[PDB]
């Protein structure tokens, strides 16, 4: 997606930051949304250890509570967010 991959570089330029789970359903879901382009977007695993388990030092000094949380100009977007949403959040035309 030409958006998908727009929005991805814009969200690396910027800081734009998802904290997640690899294994959480709903970050898998908005890994999705990207496809491939997903490569560029900044990315903190959360949960190395999977579920049940202590999560990344990083995510509990972040104050990381719910999978994904979205970090974009220094403003916290928690849950699944559509590329349009996304775009909004980190000024991303169209």
């Amino acid at each position: 997606s030409p958006l998908a991959v727009g929005l991805a570089a814009h969200l690396r330029q910027i800081g734009g930051t998802m904290y997640g789970a690899y294994w959480c359903p709903h970050c898998q879901d908005q890994k999705e949304l990207f496809g491939a382009a997903f490569d560029q977007v900044p990315y903190v695993e959360c949960s190395p250890n999977g579920p049940g388990t202590p999560q990344a030092q990083e995510c509990t000094e972040a104050g990381i509570t719910s999978y994904p949380t979205w970090i974009i100009n220094g403003r916290t977007y928690t849950g699944v967010r559509s590329l349009e949403a996304l775009a909004v959040a980190s000024g991303y035309p169209l």
